[PDB]
């Protein structure tokens, strides 16, 4: 209600929903409601499909370079509207404005640069077979790709996603989370104005299961769509160690994927850390994410807070002790918003629900060990295994420990840049990987093997 | 009867099944069975899965030059054996001799040939991010993966799939098809002679999707057409006519890239008939472990069964049978499951023997008018494995080629099939060093490391 | 005397030259006199590689996509200046606006785009050596380069060897050809404007070999880029080519820039039993070209380069009648009208030619198309591969296996099946240029412009056999 | 005198020079004449070049597997013959037979093995340049390339050019150091063992710069592949022990005959003292002595000239007031004074100025410069007209990382030394590893493309 009613993006423009149904995107700061978004129908859907299938032949008919000057044109107007952006996404993910404005806009502008550069490095092999026979491969575009969104890093993840398929000649359609639907709107009418092709990124907004189902059935549609143990070792700097465990847990306040939310400190070196947790937490900005020095705003709804408090409450029952937090901040303005205090809990067990469970909020597990193999089997002992870390001033150490960790991303001395071929939200190395980049792209096309005979055809029969 | 019990493979030896339960396989060209050959239980996989763990740890700590070396002592037996591995292939699958002597065994020992020596090539890369941080990445193996065989090629098979993973340092747990079990359990003796460690290749033989589940469903297991063939009206007809019927009978028609579906102009047609029949009537049809046989009988007798039911469903509709048609049962054959190579011709797009796949020896002629109204139609359709033309012209090869909408295509030739596809048949002498180091990484992982040594920041 | 003195290029601005030596650039196509031109001393040399040094310092200090965003701008300018620019070059080489105006700076401005946007993807390595040592690599600017120009396409190449050094991190020193400096200065100018840093980007006008002796003995110049590839590249029109796409092709290949260009199509294979029909063909486009004043968009042909290059060229001319090949049209220059005034040889085919002559032997870089008769397929391949060249070569046949089969026996490393001059971007050669590149071209031309450095680190125990 | 006269080896066998003139080689352990060596001429050179330009059609013609498989022979054989082949590599280099039995051929053989893994692995691209008409390329062999070899590590260098030029489908013309000729022809014959075909590695031995040049002066050859002083710093809280051994190493392994040494040694003033008494016990447990015995681990220089020109830097040195740490003349007792051997030699409180510092000195002289801060140490590592190798020794990573930064060397060492990167055709010892788009890379530098453009719409003429 504080903005206009929510359409549908088809074809480089708003159109109006065939279900007359729609649902609420609520301000988490305040439970105001930010807008009414409209259902996408099946019908919808289908528009959609077919106005993509049209545009990515307009896109896909287009050189190279042009391809790249466009996406490089869209780029340029993320940077203008950084501010105004950021602006959104902190209305409507709450995340504060220290966040939105240096974090999400800025990375996701910086890998749609990025892959912009490569659109003209795609290329195919030949392989000689013999004298008379010799064989040529082309990349083609899959065609129509489906993005689905998430609701932590709504506009990076939109971005993270929608540039490589438009780069590699694709099209794609776009549902963002019903919980944080607006940006991706905005970025559709970014790439419209930039001159990318009517149909090329529509965004279909939805709720539940039903539109993502939809897309997934959808023939024409070729592609679709943690517990992270913190190590520190018994010579870990301290400081290093708490700084990065207090990023770990609360930055976007412990909504991010890679959190690392299981804190591994030796028995020698408990009551000195706990003691250096508690007084980074306790100097922690929580308020209004409109506000500048904010630095921790509320979880990105109300049912996410209740969540996020049903696992604080097992966490007491369970007999974990609690360090710090633990409740719902009500005070001021704050009663109206979803706000969950930074909690830490410390002596956990593996058993403990609070430690097995993604809780996707601000609470972070300390457990104690007393040797460092017990730490990394320990470390390794959950069915995730997407990041990890160690905190050591002894590097060969470091390096022997990561040999053993079984996580796809590892960090050393540090947290939460992760790597750029990756669209999950957050801190995001500032460099890439050619073959990531390239093998990224590879992912977006699919390869035709020509085989061309010169000479006699041989038959058995 | 022919042979003893076949028992499963686990840690370098064989060991006995723990379901008390059997099934046979049998001898399509004489009905004659083969081979008892016990079925694994769900206890079966899980011993299977912790000799594969172990054995992994051990092959993976070896240097990437080590496995290549040790893989290149398996290329070798496979070579030296090759005559008696292909004669066991065709007493299980009925192909003929002549095929298997020189396709199954000398294509897979190559692709085995060619991972090992790309392999050690392998490295990561490394990433300034500023002038205290960096990231690298290094690929490690999955760990223990599984492979499912084919029953048309099956041990060509079995070493495309278990090359690049072992090569990559996994452990691969391998569950040959029922139909044909036989080889697969003779490559995992090679392996073992060759050096590769207890448990870094596993049998498992089972009837049905029992095993194949439970492969599956394990938590430390990491991981068809209807293809066109369009004949040009500039086409050599002689030509078109050979590829023809190589496209749809070699191996008697049981290959996943068969060119099943052969448009031909109208004004072409009739004497396009003449000639693949001319071809058809020389076929030689017999025991397989001939040399002279060309054409063996189908990989099992319910295979035949379902071949016969689709031919029935060709005449239902009215397609005109231009020859064939039925199963051969003069003298010896009778024994055996023999389908007379078939082409059926009138064929309209509607059909049940245009649109489904047979995988037996029939052969859809489709007539056309016009060049883009065959290109439409050979891509309408689900599938998208494979597709060729048949033309002298230089522009119409290439155009008419980039028209078609599958992975696969050949220009006036048909049947040497991409190195990195797990597609059973003739293969192509020479693989893309793209393609090749690709599949290499979907048997691994890529781990990214990142190291901070400066001060590290923090907004609390 | 139509333009000012041009100074040196030295640090983002024109400098005096040390000497007082200046030389002249003439427009071929009326004999005027441009401009005067300085002629750089050994010490200008040593004032622009310090400058150079300085330089590349604070453009490699810069990230890649930087210094890709700073030479994106360099290529909008360049489209913002195409027609002006293009104007210029006319002027200074005699090449038809036509020409000049559309392809010349629109491929340069291409590459560089190219470039700019490919360099921030470029990575190192990691080897791991055991558990406790790896060792990774790090590509590096190799400092200060050197580039030579051409006169045939003179801001074309510029952009061409500029455009990877500058995207990789040096800094270039160019010496564009005294026939032909004027637009090397301009692009410089345009470096600047976009944000290129001063001493990134110098240029050294120069008189005979000495400027390009001086960077060559310069210790600080880590590479230098000579060519300002010969080639007498062969052209088979099998019997069952398309006989109007073959003389199309063939003109083409023969009279592009008058015929200044390296890849030119000079040998022109015909089967005896064609040799009639197609020299009608060729002779009907021929009679069509439009001769003229370069600086009239309606112009297709211009006069050569210079007037000593038409003297050299006239020399062939004689040479082949001489050796009595017969002469199907042109075999003069042009006086007519304003046409005595400038440096113009009408388009000159010769056909009956024989392997031995002097014509067929060697390159002329002008418009001298020789045509020679074949009576098999064996016969004209071996003939097309017999010559020191390699450059290019390129067949018309409708046939799918004879085009392959062809082009796949004959010796060159540029190849053109039913076409001709559209030229791999990795190759510093002028004119049309393919549009689209390898990835893996691209890469190793960026390699040729940086140097690996390799770190080992060891984590562990050192051992020592002592 | 002890072997028959060396011949050239074209065409899969030995011929004769057409030079009239010979060469000795002589091991320097002794001063016994190994061989007489002939000569080749000018006419012997463009035979090699059309035995070798017959010989590649043969090699380029086969498939690339078959190629593969002949090269994967090679490696056995240089396999089974190890140590036949070390006994005569130390006979002509002097280098101790530990070092050549464990090292020279056992790295030269897993090069070749990894290139011959990568021969099915060279393809080209495919670039599509609009609906109607596409580019496919081609990696073509060179044709013959030549190869010119180092005194220091004989059959290893030639094993490091030979192999990625052989796997790439060339024909390779090699010509062995004057100084070290008899173990490239026992290479020679190895490939043709295996089955290389004629003329694909022809040898060509000569003395001075005529062969080379010839070669490097050869119209139908493509490309010549012809083979400082490097500074390890020790930072002030480097392990002390860790770094003598490094220097030690650094210094005096293959007699210090070695491209990459770390010939000047960087030391901070406050453990100059403490070093010092450090790289003084270390060399004094050195075992200089006959490099037929396998104790042995420090052997005579490569030649007699060579030890001249040692003796003659090392007095270079002490008449500039170089302070003598040890060492620093020919060793003469009993059979010693027979060969070429020069005493492991240390000077300390060097300057920048001295000629020992310098200049390349190609033997066992180590230079220990005293230094006051960090900054001060790299700059002057810098300062030198070279730039092959660099080294430090710290503790503190995060330290060594910013100095490898400012270090200008292309080959970097932190807290090690002496194994070069996998690419360079520098002698020693070996990473074992290589990078693909490294190995895959240099096969690329042995390989020239054909770019074909095939037309498929109408052609534009502006005619
Ligand atoms: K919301
Ligand atoms: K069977
Ligand atoms: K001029
Ligand atoms: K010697």
């Amino acid at each position: 209600a504080r903005f206009e009613e929510q359409k549908l993006y088809i074809g480089g423009r708003y159109v109006e929903a065939s279900s007359g149904a729609t649902f609420e995107t609520i301000n988490p700061a305040n439970g105001e409601v930010l807008a009414k978004v409209q259902r996408a129908s099946r019908e919808d859907v289908e528009r959609a499909v077919q106005s993509a299938v049209e545009g990515q032949k307009v896109w896909a008919a287009m050189t190279a370079m042009q391809r790249s000057r466009i996406l490089r044109r869209a780029v340029d107007i993320l940077r203008e509207r950084n501010d105004e952006l950021a602006a959104l996404e902190t209305l409507d993910t709450g995340k504060p404005l220290a966040e939105t404005r240096s974090v999400d806009i800025v990375t996701g502008a910086d890998v749609l640069e990025y892959y912009a550069g490569l659109v003209p490095a795609i290329s195919g092999e030949q392989i000689p077979l013999r004298e008379t026979s010799f064989v040529y491969t082309r990349r083609e575009p899959l065609g129509v790709v489906a993005g689905i969104g998430a609701w932590n890093y709504p506009v990076q993840i939109a971005l993270w996603k929608s540039a490589p398929a438009l780069a590699a000649g694709n099209a794609m359609i776009f549902k963002p989370s019903e919980v944080t639907p607006l940006t991706a709107l905005k970025l559709a009418e970014i790439y419209t104005e930039a001159g990318v092709p009517d149909g090329v990124f529509n965004v279909l907004t939805g709720s539940g299961r039903e539109v993502g189902q939809w897309l997934t059935e959808h023939p024409l549609i070729e592609k679709i769509s943690g517990k992270s143990p913190l190590i520190i070792f018994p010579d870990a700097d301290l400081d290093r160690a708490a700084d990065i465990a207090v990023m770990a847990n609360f930055f976007s306040s412990g909504q991010v994927c890679t959190n690392g939310t299981r804190v591994f400190i030796h028995r020698s070196q408990q009551a000195r850390f706990e003691a250096k947790v508690l007084e980074r937490v306790q100097r922690i900005r929580l308020g209004d994410p409109q506000d500048e020095n904010t630095n921790f705003g509320p979880l990105v709804s109300f049912p996410h807070m209740e969540s996020v408090l049903g696992y604080i409450e097992s966490g007491k029952a369970q007999k974990a002790r609690l360090l710090c937090g633990g409740e719902r901040v009500t005070d001021g303005a704050f009663g109206k918003g979803a706000y969950v205090a930074p909690t830490v809990f410390t002596d956990c067990r593996d058993d403990m629900t609070i430690v097995r469970e993604e809780i996707f909020g601000p609470v972070m597990s300390i457990l104690v060990y007393d040797d460092e193999d017990e730490a990394i089997r320990r470390a390794n002992d959950t069915e995730y295994g997407l990041a990890a870390g160690v905190v050591t001033q002894d590097l060969a150490r470091a390096h022997r420990a990561i040999h053993r960790l079984e996580a796809g991303i590892c960090w050393i001395n540090t947290w939460g840049e992760s790597p750029a071929e990756m669209p999950v939200g957050g801190y995001k190395q500032s460099g890439v990987g050619r073959e990531n980049g390239l093998t990224t792209l590879a992912h977006y096309t699919r390869i035709k093997s020509v085989q061309v005979e010169l000479g006699d055809y041989a038959s058995v029969f």
